[PDB]
């Protein structure tokens, strides 16, 4: 009864407990309506912890007598505290409804809703429990946090103020007033409210942890790192300080300890998305790419809300050319916000490699105006331009791209142009030199990490069989023009005193010049499918040994283990590679006098003649003659197709210009032309034209067949006028600089009848050229644009212009060749570099002491004189036709004998202990 | 989804700001592509302040319409609340060109302009929105706001009556009004005016502030405490209102209280030059001389920089003798002050008067009026009071004028007898009618900067010459006054500089007090030592007479009586406080109890008629010691003179200051700051308030008088040699720092005028230390008190006449004013 409640009230207050409930329990038996019992029936439950015995307690209290109010409240607490929220809140209702003001229990229901996640009601029942309450600690602090959780920091400052009225130091709320100014960026106030934090009791490790990140905003790392580890020895059991500690550390370069500090971490708890990231980045840093994607994806697929995990996993894609999954994560990225730049920069390298030119250009434009300082993505837009060659703000973007390779140049980071890029950007030779060097031990920082010891290098031909073993190496044997320059010499190299190793690096594609060449060599090496750079060196070394350079794809890092005693670039990049692994460089004099060799960073093999080489005289010897250059055909049985018509035109030189008369057999040709059909034959001739090549013969077009059958070609086939003095250039648009077309408009101008001739080398950018050209005062009609043809077909067009046409800027190696084999003489202006100054050299070794220009306005004199004056242009072309095949220009096996000197050359210089000149 | 939308807009016209943007998000989240939701989240968490989730709902709008005009606006309307310029004008030209019609964005692109500059282009917008209507008062407001910055006022006037004339719903047009009023110089329309917004919205508390301040104008001290008190709970970090707070306690002398309130203001902006200079002025009223010299030169640059700046001067001329600044700096802050004169007088539209150059006009003679409100109860008609009936009736006609209500003194009803004129200015709310009386008395020739004195009355010249003498002890800056009567010594060409008027020089002294007058009882007294015992009397005579014998010791003798019955039993009634007896027929009394005998008498105005003694024991001062003395205001008084002093003091074996509580407030920190200065607390004696007569009399008790360097004792001077008592003097920088030398010449002592503070220290310890120099050159001064015409005020008058007569003969010929030499 009452009594014997208090007796067991005495009995709790006296210590034992047990003697205290069941006295309750028997006094709630003799009078449920006990308030004092119900008080006593709650202090045993709490006491107990019974969640259902003190649920269905107050229950029954409630039913009994639902006055009591503050039941009800801590009947709110325990419902909290189980975690079903609909109970507490019918609970609040039913307070409030039988009650009006409950402050404090209505501060319990704005903490039931912010377990709920609705920021915006729990500050509104925090007004009102200050408004009600003026004086109530928990509702202030609870409306402090909320605001905190709403990044609204202004109320939550005043809230904790007040709070700080009610408790005038509090940890916890110093420690919160301090997060509302870091969110405030007060960032002095928030080290001043965190100080007060710790000051009020330094028990908290995560107080040192936001001090820290307070420093850190700050900067100051060892203070903050001090913070950290202190933390840590209070607590390691949150791993957000142990978290940020190895981001700083890592930041530091002390990696593999960071690396540790993060994985131990992510151990702690899986869900420091961030953490993982930061190990998936390490991973690529370190090469470990899988492992990287599959934390990518973990972290996504545990948060989709972040999007820098899909530009970092499309990074590790782009390292592992998945080209398909890294466009779908720069989608995902960009999809959940596009102001993460450079995200698009990396979609936009992406859509370059994919030719998708405007879409990078716009993506470009769009990151550097996000950013003004973006000098990679500002480089590779100058790039894209260039590719389209977009002449807008011209000298403007010239002179910014200068400002940052000098501002990359000094502040030891990667050049963001490309040495292949480098002349579109006549830079100092001490730039060429330094980025080609920085790039060159870019290989030393890979190979580094296997600590191959160095080989020893084999000083005598004793163990070779008396034999040079020459190991020539590229991924790059099959659709491309340099194999389709020289894959005749290793047949063409002797075996004498020489042994052929050929290593292909790159998956094959069946062509005929492959096995080919696989076939020339004394010793073909697939090496296309080693991982591993230490292994294929490891087989080269094997091999004894005493072509690709900056190239897409290439992986040289192999010379830089320098597994042959003698490493020598040579025609794989259009200059010196900065590679001191490069020992010499093969060159000319010509284009490589040694005045100019400041800028180079190998040892100089001077050729006696010439170092280019190209075998036309092999490749498509079928045109070595033809039948001035308006309406022209070739054909394997040339003559005997001449023999067989009934009357044929000689035209005197041992040579001469076969002429057919307007006949039956050449008006039938012309209407064949006009109809554009498939072919005919003709005396038994396969007389074709060459629009459709590849539909008669893909392999013919390609010159790993000569055509046997004869292809007819006109001008009017592409609509030409058939009267007129045509120039002509194909080369991509990154050759083209204004000066240089402004100087062939003065040309235009000069000549009477002057009309160029263009590949669409892209298509798209032909506005552009329109453009320029009319604000060069030059009509539609001197410009036309072509689709792109095969090799043969290219070469077999060229020479339907009298003359082609020089860049200064990059000379002409392949189109040069071209034209060379052609009979179609054209002009040049050497160049201060070598891959200005190819085409020079080609022209030296062809002889023509006229062929060279020592200003842009000699350039465009001896154009139009050579437009113009067609009889000394006629002698010209038949100097160019006796020359191209009486010099030994394409001699590809004297050259390959001049070669194997060159190598006596460098191999007695080796084996004496020790430029090469001649 | 929809749904729950439409319930938010209903419970945000219900006004729950938060329930709105609970309801708004989840609206957001049903449909995101719900414009006007977004615009209406973005608006209710711009009314909670909220930026950022409006920014974010606001640009979802815009994705979703690209263009609507109040959108826009009030997106702008945000960038104002975080404040981004180039936001801001590119959101004012959406606007424009998305409505042209639209003024309010005019208006708030004028806004960001004013926090920017192009203020032209703020009134060119102002011009456009009226165009399209007069509608938008908000943009009359602030256009007459930026009005205001130029100083079309008038024109302003006009805007700000139209604009409230529109509605009055803008509590601060009516705010701008009451300003204007104030600037211009009305008041009770601006008080009413100041009602009308305060009871639109009492929430503005600067509003109060101006509210007192406009009552200070009309002088309701109570008035401005209560508007204090009311604007300070509203905000107490509004600097301003606890800085004129406690300008407000300053006046009613809480010194203490405005020191506290101006440290409040100070912390509440660390440069406020004018709490600043105030707080400056409570603190040397204090004398709490802790933070002396930074305090000190950080107002000598900030009245520097107020001259550059051409802003009001918070050190008031009064002051100016004070702060240790140049005579340029202070006859340049009385030019201010004087242009603060012009500037109001300049309303008044007043050509100038009629100027007479003859004696026709005033019957032969010349007419000079005398306008002041201290006629009455205050030191200068205790120190010329019977002049005016000294002046002379035949060359002369004497004119008063009262700026002040009579309050009924001897002096004044007897003054007000003297004058051949009197006039009540103080009756007369307008400049204008009591400057076209004065030019009806035909006056062709007595405050100065004090408070309360109409100066603008000078400025406005009804009278031909205007000339200040005795009246302030300064400088005006203003050429409107002609003269200021001075002496060869105190004034002399090479500080002419400073004076922007003509100088006049005495014979030997412009000084006078009524004591000859108002104390004449004291002509001899009664008491080897020399006054240890004082005691005077009408019948004292007739007393010393009826005494068994009287002692006399030297045609001028100090009557002497012996220790008998009668004196024992004076020496008893003394050390009982006994209010007074009769022996031999003679009331016998003390000055302490005066108050109450006779207060009319103890206050001067009569000359006391019972016989009353007094001595040193009667308040703790020791019979046999050397007793320097000075009595003046607490603020005359700095660390260097009391270090002085205290060399002064260490020079004398036994010697003893008596001092005054002026107030009392402040004499902790100074016999701390003695005790500093190695001076015992036996060595300063304090006394409190005492009535003229009696502080007066006390003095002859005390040795030695002494004179602040910064400023001389004018009242005190006076006091001491009617008394026939030395006083150490030297020749200072400013004017008010070589009165009690120019009197020490007038009485010819020379040789107790000292060189220096050393020469100062040497001086007072060689006069308080030889018995033969001290004795002698007391009874010499005591002599010489009445030997001299120094307290002639009938010469004195004499010789202002003849000063008269050359300033006439100057003036009647032609010339302008000019110095008088001789």
């Amino acid at each position: 009864a009452e009594a014997y409640s208090n007796l067991g009230n005495v009995y709790k207050e006296r210590g034992q407990l047990q003697e205290a409930i069941e006295h309750y329990r028997h006094a709630l038996r003799l009078k449920p309506d006990f308030i004092d019992g119900y008080i006593n029936l709650a202090a045993a439950l709490v006491a107990a912890g019974d969640m259902e015995g003190a649920v269905q307690a107050y229950v029954s209290a409630l039913q009994y007598n639902p006055d009591l109010y503050c039941v009800r409240s801590d009947l709110g607490n325990l419902l909290k505290a189980l975690g079903r929220l609909e109970e507490a809140k019918a609970c609040y209702l039913k307070a409030i409804e039988t009650q009006p003001n409950f402050a404090v229990a209505w501060s319990n229901l704005g903490c039931v809703f912010n377990a709920q996640g609705e920021i915006w009601l729990a500050i509104h029942h925090f007004e009102k429990a200050v408004t009600l309450d003026p004086n109530f600690l928990d509702a202030y602090i609870n409306l402090g946090n909320v605001l905190k959780e709403a990044r609204i920091f202004d109320r939550a400052v005043a809230a904790y103020l007040r709070a700080l009225s009610l408790s005038p130091n509090h940890a916890v709320v110093h420690g919160n007033l301090a997060c509302v100014y870091y969110e405030q960026g007060l960032i002095d106030l928030a080290i001043d409210t965190y100080r007060r934090a710790i000051e009020l009791q330094p028990h908290f490790p995560d107080a040192y942890c936001n001090l820290a990140n307070a420093l850190k905003e700050k900067g100051s790392v060892a203070e903050a790192e001090d913070c950290y580890n202190t933390a840590l020895r209070l607590c390691p059991t949150h791993a957000d300080s142990l978290n940020n500690l190895a981001n700083i550390k890592r930041e530091q370069g002390n990696i593999e300890e960071a690396v540790r500090l993060y994985r131990k971490a992510l151990e702690v708890f899986p869900e420091f998305a961030a953490a993982h990231s930061n190990l998936a980045s390490v991973l690529q840093q370190q090469g470990k790419l899988q492992e990287a994607l599959m934390h990518y994806k973990e972290a996504i697929r545990i948060s989709p809300t972040f999007a820098d995990a899909y530009s970092n996993m499309g990074n590790t894609l782009k390292e592992m050319q998945d080209v398909q999954g890294a466009l779908q994560c720069y989608t995902r990225a960009i999809q959940i916000n596009p102001a993460f730049a450079d995200a698009h920069s990396n979609l936009a390298s992406i859509h370059k490699d994919s030719g998708n030119i405007p879409e990078a250009i716009a993506s470009y434009r769009t990151a550097l105006k996000l950013k003004p300082d973006f000098p990679d993505a500002y480089c590779n837009l100058a790039h894209c331009l260039q590719i389209v060659c977009d002449w807008t703000d011209y000298d403007e973007r010239m002179k910014k791209l200068v400002s940052i390779v000098a501002d990359q140049l000094e502040k030891n980071r990667l050049p963001s142009v490309h040495p292949h890029h480098s002349m579109l950007y006549p830079l100092s030779h001490g730039f060429r030199k330094a980025i080609a060097e920085r790039h060159g031990n870019l290989c030393l920082d890979k190979i580094n990490v296997l600590h191959k010891p160095p080989y020893e290098h084999p000083k005598d031909l004793k163990l070779s069989d008396g034999r040079l073993r020459v190991g020539y190496v590229s991924s790059d044997f099959g659709n491309h023009p340099t194999s389709h320059l020289m894959q005749s010499i290793p047949g063409m190299h002797n075996p004498d005193k020489f042994e052929v190793f050929c290593y292909a690096l790159s998956p094959d594609d069946g062509t005929n010049f492959r096995v080919k060449v696989m076939a020339e060599a004394n010793h073909f090496i697939d090496l296309s499918q080693i991982p591993c750079n230490g292994k294929a060196a490891d087989r080269i070394h094997q091999d004894g040994i005493h072509m690709n350079g900056y190239t897409k794809g290439a992986r040289n890092e192999l010379f830089a283990l320098r597994p042959a005693p003698i490493q020598a670039m040579w025609l794989g990049y259009p200059g010196t590679s900065g590679a001191l692994f490069m020992d010499y460089i093969i060159t000319d004099q010509e284009t490589s006098p040694a005045e100019v060799a400041e800028q180079y960073s190998e040892k100089l093999a001077y050729m006696p003649h010439t170092f280019f080489i190209g075998d036309h005289a092999n490749m498509f010897p079928h045109l070595k003659k033809k039948a001035d250059n308006r309406i022209v055909l070739n054909g394997i049985d040339l003559k005997a197709f001449l023999d067989s018509l009934p009357d044929v035109k000689i035209v005197k030189m041992a040579l001469n210009m076969p002429v057919i008369p307007m006949n039956t057999i050449a008006e039938a040709v012309i209407e064949m032309i006009n109809r554009g059909q498939i072919q005919i034959t003709i005396n038994g001739f396969s007389i074709s034209n060459g629009l459709a090549t590849t539909q008669i013969n893909n392999k013919a077009a390609t010159g790993e067949e000569v055509p046997r059958t004869i292809i007819v070609t006109t001008r009017s086939q592409y609509g030409l006028p058939e009267d007129a003095i045509v120039y002509c250039n194909f080369n991509q648009l990154y050759k083209i600089d204004p000066s240089t077309l402004q100087m062939w408009a003065n040309i235009l101008k000069r000549v009477p009848n002057s009309v160029l001739w263009l590949l669409r080398f892209p298509a798209v950018g032909e506005p552009n050229i329109q453009q320029y050209a009319q604000n060069m005062g030059l009509p539609q009609n001197r410009i036309i644009f072509s689709p792109v043809a095969p090799k043969e077909e290219h070469v077999r067009r060229g020479q339907l212009a009298d003359v082609c046409l020089d860049t200064p800027l990059c000379n002409g190696h392949t189109t040069g060749m071209d034209v060379l084999w052609a009979g179609t003489p054209m002009v040049t202006m050497p160049g201060e570099t070598l891959a200005s100054r190819v085409a020079a050299s080609q022209l030296t070794c062809l002889g023509c002491l006229e062929l060279i220009a020592k200003n842009r306005q000699e350039y465009e004199d001896i154009a139009v004189k050579l437009g113009t004056d067609l009889e000394y242009l006629k002698k010209v072309r038949g100097k160019v036709w006796k020359q191209r095949i009486s010099s030994p220009l394409f001699n590809t096996k004297q050259y390959t004998m001049e070669l194997e000197r060159l190598y006596l050359q460098m191999w007695e210089h080796y084996a004496a202990g020790n430029h090469m000149i001649k």
